[PDB]
């Protein structure tokens, strides 16, 4: 499991102080299209280990920490790169859609 499991208190060290790419996943249990790209960020952080990190906010569980970031539909992508919002995609996509947006988004 590659997957960095967010909350609020664990937000700042976890992304905001990470070296290097951190894809945040904002998600809720009732959103289908959350739901949707689970399976797919799992393939991710495999194909992106040494690139990125993958790692998941659930904003039912953890509220506080969406508006900061001005979230206002889920599933919501941020890129951070050294706790810098580099990159944002809102809604769900495909793998192919995702490896572009990251790909291109890396560089």
């Amino acid at each position: 499991d590659k997957i960095i499991h967010l909350t609020e208190d664990s937000f700042d060290t976890d992304v905001l102080k990470a070296d290097g790419a951190i894809l945040v996943d904002f998600w809720a249990e009732w959103c289908g299209p959350c739901k949707m790209i689970a399976p797919i960020l799992d393939e991710i952080a495999d194909e992106y280990q040494g690139k990125l990190t993958v790692a998941k906010l659930n904003i039912d569980q953890n509220p506080g920490t969406a508006p900061k970031y001005g979230i206002r539909g889920i599933p919501t992508l941020l890129l951070f790169k050294n706790g810098e919002v580099a990159a944002t995609k809102v809604g769900a996509l495909s793998k192919g859609q995702l490896k572009e947006f990251l790909d291109a988004n890396l560089a």
